[PDB]
């Protein structure tokens, strides 16, 4: 029993971290085969990061002016090319420990595990939701760029997410390994800003079937409700509509609790309109949403990975 | 900025897990240099968990009937021996990948990483402390005993935990790498609870400064009070006492906030006779206490681990 904010075991994906120096900027790269995958804006100067012109910037470089390490050996770049926002150096040796990947470009609501890197190190891993505004809730600082997220499924990693920038409130935004953004965002240090965040209604339902399984029931009412219902409920309180796709999702949950997910959805109507009364669900005082549907049932069933 | 519940990396850890099966009964070992470390109840049916004697089961055992194995190889035991609660089988062959480590027995208030596992394979990685009554809150189900806890100094793992069991409540108990457990407890299966848990005071303060960092400043009054005036308030509000030696811990974080401790003292202390009035923290409604003094350095100022 228990429930945590688990991450994926981080081993695969720190065998491909990379620090990438251009000039006097230095931030992690991605070693997968023989390319290392990096943000763009390694090439700029702290100037050059007000309006960048990556083009223009691009090519004034050679290949010997990227310096790739891989822990105490220098990796020879022996071409480079620019991928929207990131930047593809083919360097002249494969990476040996690269596993089997994909790159996928993950849905608002769905979540990921952060492998947090400084000058190609891991620094931590922490589990994140990509938010319904194309935000991150991260923890970044200077040099992280680069850094990936990802997910497993067994010995397959793959990567979604890329670090580049931090936005007001301390919220975090970055690009699929395509080096297409996440949101409306663009990599130049101007003034930018998240629309107004929503709270992922079929997680918060997930982690509520996570409570009932680990014995934590007090939410459970006797009623149910129907799907428009519940979501004019939820419309007010900034939650995002509960699809039929949502609902079918939670089957498993709802089949191995026996709780419907309609009969979930009239508890969660009622914390929602009357509040938890100082009470707490596995130990939070608010509702949680960075748990998907199958996140619970990975770590409620001890789903491994090779 | 940000701040989240952050965990090591797992590579080096992932790298030293196997299974160990003897009869039927299969779990997790620690694979370091030619020696396997595992909890003892390896050898136990179902029957014998009730009330064991592990020295009678352990004569009746030899080498081949240890079956060890790590990913798709077999490992052949060619000795065995128990160390309090645990199991070392000697295997024929040392881990090529053994990273450079530790034994050492954490203090409660102490955090570290868990590696999570079933079947030698892990499943995920998370943060936790050592509680004031020798438990951890963790997520471990049937098959996770052998799963280890452990803390990363630049390329040292410092191995703290070996997981054994759950109490009621939904918490868990084990022992250190030498088979001692944390706690009153021993490994049986019979009726056992914890003692009344505490709050570490030490950690709440290092966690607020995180808040003043990342900018998060509303709960700072304008008091000052006494290192013993605090403790009484703390003592009614089952906080641990605040020692001198904590206030020595926390100088980093008061020197770079500029915040003395006592001020923060101050300010917790209106938080613990007040309460939050509904605000929020860092984005917690209640005041976390499993970030230790280090945890905020080594996520604040980007530590990385070789
Ligand atoms: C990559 N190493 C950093 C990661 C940042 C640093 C602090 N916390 C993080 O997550 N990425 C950057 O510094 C990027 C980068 C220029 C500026 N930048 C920002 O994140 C800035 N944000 C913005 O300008 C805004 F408003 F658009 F979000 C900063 C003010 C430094 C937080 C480029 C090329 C966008
Ligand atoms: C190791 N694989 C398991 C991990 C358990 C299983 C469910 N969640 C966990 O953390 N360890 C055990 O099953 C140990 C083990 C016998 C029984 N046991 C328990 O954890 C039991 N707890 C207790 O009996 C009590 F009350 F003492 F805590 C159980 C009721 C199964 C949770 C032995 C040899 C102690």
């Amino acid at each position: 029993s228990g429930f945590r904010k688990m991450a994926f075991p981080s081993g695969k994906v720190e065998s491909c971290m990379v620090q990438v120096t251009c000039g006097t900027t230095t931030l992690n790269g991605l070693w997968l085969d023989d390319v290392v995958y990096c943000p763009r804006h390694v090439i700029c100067t702290s100037e050059d990061m007000l309006n960048p012109n990556y083009e223009d910037l691009l090519i004034r470089k050679s290949n010997h002016n990227f310096l790739v390490q891989a822990g105490n050996v220098q990796l020879r770049v022996i071409g480079h090319s620019m991928q929207n926002c990131v930047l593809k150096l083919k360097v002249d040796t494969a990476n040996p420990k690269t596993p089997k990947y994909k790159f996928v470009r993950i849905q608002p609501g769905q979540t990921f595990s952060v492998l947090a890197c400084y000058n190609g190190s891991p620094s931590g891993v922490y589990q994140c939701a990509m938010r319904p505004n194309f935000t991150i809730k991260g923890s970044f600082l200077n040099g992280s760029c680069g850094s990936v997220g990802f997910n497993i499924d067994y010995d397959c990693v793959s990567f979604c997410y890329m670090h580049h920038m931090e936005l007001p409130t301390g919220v975090h935004a970055g690009t699929d390994l395509e080096g297409n953004f996440y949101g409306p965002f663009v990599d130049r240090q101007t003034a930018q800003a998240a629309g107004t965040d929503t709270t992922i209604t079929v997680n918060v339902l997930a982690w509520l079937y996570a409570a009932v399984i680990n014995g934590d029931r007090w939410f459970l009412n006797r009623f149910t409700t129907t799907l428009n219902d519940f979501n004019l409920v939820a419309m007010k309180y900034n939650y995002e509509p509960l699809t039929q796709d949502h609902v079918d999702i939670l089957g498993p949950l709802s089949a191995q609790t026996g709780i419907a997910v309609l009969d979930m959805c009239a508890s969660l109507k009622e914390l929602l309109q009357n509040g938890m009364n100082g009470r707490t669900i596995l130990g939070s005082a608010l509702l949680e949403d960075e748990f998907t549907p199958f996140d619970v049932v990975r770590q409620c069933s001890g789903v491994t990975f090779q």
